């Protein structure tokens, strides 16, 4: 369906993402038999919402949880919400939430960092109470996306077992609101910028009204309509630009407008004037050859989880502008909208990415049996489903994304197993498809390193080639020697293989903040400035590479595990943020840089 | 003036706390006078708002910044807010704030742990935006709440001097909001919940009202009409009741109605019966000789600073919970009122405290500079404007909390020094003034070890003792040996003086999580252990000790100095909520007695 991010103009939010609502277990799973949306949930405690529910109570228990949970609130509608089309839209619920508004089901979801909403004016009547039950499921299975596997003992106490790194966080983790809109309003939007070596050209505009004539207005940061258009679907407006720079992000205003015989909607599309481009070994954007810089990020703080927090963003990003970053990838799943805002308005360049990752049944901590299916693309595993699933997740994404300028390029999945043979019949539907959906941007699918450039079967039918390399660390383990000639010789043969602009989007060592050594080896703070030391000569002598994200700026909770100490120590920062001393190594770097450009080979 | 907790009904909010707000610093403090208001702020940058602007931006320079900053936002009004009143209200604005609404000034308020508010009707019209301008203030001078010195060197700029230990976090701490209002409107409740011997009785109601006739009716958990009042003046409903106990804290809900002939206004307020008071040497809440477990508390986190947070609410609770703490202090100042709905609807005991800290001058080694008042009670210091300020922050808390059920005492102050010359005529009026205000709770000041049982001038103005002792910490370093006999000596030199309950609201020592010794001494967990067993030693065996209550809950930030190990760490947990060997010691303690009861003698 359609998706455009609630702004108040001639709408408005009724946030609710107000924190506190009810919450309890559903350790028998007799809550829908019960159904539980119809009285208020009894044995039910505080829980906080927008939030992981695990981490909140200090209790284990719920925290290695599987199966259903229960949210539950009471809410006003405001009494001027009289004849209007009344929304509730949860911005995620992390895996599956099914909805309740007083015994009437309104909406069902099953991927868990994208926004579902529904029309809810029939079964809400304004300046009344409403009781509002969500049920959510933290499951994954071969279907789910993030593919899993929920086992089940001769006890029949579930238990869930993935393939990836971070912990299985659930719960609602963003803002769920009620919002208005009236009887004859704009709902779907999508604007294509195009430039011609920057002075000026064209957005064309697509327009989908719920009903309405559409006019439409561009406007500078000082307010002035600087174009116009009229018509619905098609437009193409013309410019003298201000583009939409990595640098600054200056940002015009596209005012959508929907009219009946009665009834006005006003809604105003944040618009970034830049073309993102693969020409050869370069990344251009605005048509000039840009450098990442950055890391690979996550959704994950103390206490939280993956829920969304203002503070913590705000001071993320400074840290990320402080260090030198100018860009980052939403590590194995959508982050949260107010992210990809920050980075339109900051100019901040974002690798957009599915919640695809775990296609991989070779990632193993090895000897527990723990058998898994031994064909990766198969009914009893990866299979025709699971493709559809992927596709969903992949048009849930660009369908949310498609007009933030900050990203520039779509990533479909992180380290699935390509070597099996469906690998390549699995994928290729994929990239095409995702190019369909959208055809402005780059495309991209992140590479494990034992896919090297002589095994991989599907880097071909991607634009731009992002690496996950970790020579010297879990091979080579601590000799930065040998994986130097290693990680050169992988880069070439890429570049040799597919003359892709080469990105490494994952490079970085676990590390004990506070343990130093003077051997410098593998788990001390000083390893892991050697480590990325030697990883950025390696890159300043491959012209292909074009970009390189650091493994991991903050360190983050995974499943237990002999391979993570309480957790994944690949981060620049601290769980809490504190910096260890490769985090001025990467300052001195990134900011001695010219900016968003890449290094001629040394100082 | 009148505070009422705005809740949902014939009433409205729209919380502004829409994390995201503008932001400047003025180190000019040229923005009153070249109008900020009027205008966009230039130079500004995104902050998220409720929480501390000091640690959003990982800046030393913004962290120390004195003087003032300048919020500023943007907000549509609700269209059904047709007519209304409108009413802009900030939960508190550390220290002072100054607000426009688009070019009116609207506010004025010296405090930060407080709310304040007021009308906007005439300024704003409901269907537009209107532009919120917020101009705070941190400076601490000697007519202020937490006292205080700032000094302007030979340069333009500010720096701060204080007297407390805990760091002097800024900025808006905590919601706000705009909440609309009929004409006709509560904007006031007082309520006084007798119980006797534990079979039966009333509540007095008495309320102001904005020209309306209100229809009084107290309610059961079940929404059942078990008594009704009448007028709008008071009542006493009589009637058998189900009691607000710390175990579980039932709650009734007395629905406040004012009646225009055009307009109704409804409002809910939370009703715990219970009755408080002082009888000989026992704390008795419902007639029961009580024993307080806890916590000294602070509003502090990482990132945040003293920022609320629903998370880390749901979670300090899960934790105090756990470890057996019955009861708590907001220690030196008015905590969110949040915490007391928590409070009050969990059955957790609170020692509501204002922050009134910073009265002493010799509270540490300095080796530092000189001249620091000669006086403490003197015009140089505190003086007239000081008691008034100091009478006003008495009022404001308790038109607050007047009706929270878990208050069950008021902190007049903290660790005044009580030896020079004005300490008692000081301390008289206000002492007289608050049960003046509130004659329903016992009254306590909370005292420094220097003033001990035959040097403070101050303690027989006060109901119940409440003492901070540091006897293996500060004094007799390390020595649990003689800190046992001292500390004794000194408790039972107490009670045979004033023969009062004796709550030990601080005891605690600086631990370094992960610092374990063989030999037991200080700053290792095992000493921090080893010393708190020696003091609930001692208090097993003064008959007279009703209460104690760890130091802090958890390790907070300070100034910086010599004595403070990047903050203070006398947390029983970690700043990121990691437990202490301590944690599990007081945990065996807390949750081993009987609730609410002192052990027979050992145990
Ligand atoms: C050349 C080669 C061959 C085999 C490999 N096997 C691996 O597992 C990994 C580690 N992998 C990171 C991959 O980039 C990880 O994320 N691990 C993990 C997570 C949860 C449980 C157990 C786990 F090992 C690297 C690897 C490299
Ligand atoms: C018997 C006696 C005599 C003199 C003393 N002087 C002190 O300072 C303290 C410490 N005090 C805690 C009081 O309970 C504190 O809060 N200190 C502080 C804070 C910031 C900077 C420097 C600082 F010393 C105890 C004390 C005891």
């Amino acid at each position: 369906s359609h998706m455009l991010r609630p702004v108040e103009t001639p709408t408005r939010e009724i946030k609710k993402l107000d924190g506190l609502w009810a919450f309890s277990l559903d350790r028998e799973n007799c809550g829908i038999d019960q159904r539980w949306w119809e009285s208020a949930l009894q044995e039910s405690r505080a829980i906080a919402v927008p939030g992981s529910f695990n981490d909140q109570f200090a209790d284990a228990d719920i925290r290695n949880y599987a199966g259903n949970v229960w949210y539950q609130r009471e809410v006003f509608i405001p009494k001027g919400w009289a004849g209007q089309r009344i929304v509730l839209r949860f911005d995620a619920v992390t895996h599956y939430g099914k909805v309740w508004v007083n015994n009437q089901e309104v909406m069902e979801h099953q991927g868990g960092y994208t926004p579902f909403e529904a029309d809810v004016t029939p079964y809400v009547i304004a300046g009344k109470s409403v009781r509002i039950t969500v049920c959510v499921n933290n499951e994954l299975n071969w279907q789910t996306i993030p593919p899993g596997m929920v086992i089940t003992d001769e006890n029949g106490k579930k238990k869930q077992s993935y393939f990836h790194d971070f912990f299985n966080y659930a719960g609602i983790h963003r803002s769920v609101m009620l919002y208005t809109t009236p009887n004859t309003w704009v709902d779907d939007i999508t604007v294509v910028t195009h430039v011609a070596q920057d002075c000026n050209h064209a957005s064309v505009d697509w327009q989908v009204v719920a009903n309405g004539d559409v006019s439409v207005e561009l406007r500078d940061a000082d307010q002035q309509v600087v174009a116009t258009g009229q018509g619905t679907s098609g437009t193409l407006q013309v410019v003298n630009p201000h583009l939409w720079q990595p640098g600054e992000g200056y940002l015009y205003e596209l005012c959508v407008t929907a009219k009946s015989q009665t009834e006005c909607d006003i809604y105003p599309l944040r618009v970034g004037i830049r073309s993102v481009a693969v020409k050869g070994e370069q990344f251009l954007i605005n048509h000039k050859p840009f450098y990442f810089t950055g890391f690979g990020r996550h959704e994950d703080a103390d206490l939280r989880g993956k829920g969304f927090d203002n503070v913590l963003m705000v001071h993320d990003h400074a840290l990320m502008d402080w260090i030198g970053a100018n860009s980052y990838r939403t590590s194995h799943y959508p982050y949260a909208e107010e992210m990809l805002d920050w980075a339109d308005e900051h100019g901040i360049v974002v690798i957009d990415e599915t919640a695809a990752v775990g296609f991989n049944l070779s990632l193993g901590i090895g000897f527990e049996a723990g058998n898994k299916p031994k064909e990766l693309y198969s009914e009893e595993a990866v299979n025709g489903e699971t493709q559809q699933a992927h596709l969903q997740a992949i048009k849930e994404l660009i369908a949310r994304d498609k007009n933030h300028p900050s990203v520039v390029m779509w990533s479909i999945a992180n380290e699935p197993d390509t070597r099996p043979q469906g690998a390549r019949e699995y994928f290729a539907p994929l990239a095409e498809a995702t190019r369909k959906l959208d055809p402005t941007r780059p495309i991209t699918c992140v590479n494990v390193m034992f896919c090297d450039a002589h095994t991989d079967t599907i880097s071909d039918l991607f634009d731009v080639l992002c690496l996950n390399r970790y020579y010297g660390w879990y091979v080579q383990s601590g000799d930065l020697e040998t994986a130097e000639k290693v990680l050169e010789k992988e880069l070439l043969a890429w570049q040799e293989k597919l003359h892709q602009p080469i990105i490494i989007t994952e490079y970085g060592v676990d590390t004990l903040a506070g343990l130093h050594s003077m051997y410098t080896d593998m788990w001390s703070e000083e390893y892991q400035c050697a480590w990325l030391d030697m990883y950025h000569r390696v890159f300043d002598r491959v012209s292909a590479v074009v970009g390189e994200q650091v493994w991991n700026f903050a360190d983050f909770a995974t499943s237990q595990g002999i391979l993570r100490v309480g957790g994944n120590k690949k981060g620049i920062f601290t769980r809490d943020r504190k910096p260890k001393s490769a985090a001025f190594l990467l300052q001195k770097r990134w900011t001695g840089m010219n900016f968003g450009e890449k290094p001629q080979q040394g100082g």
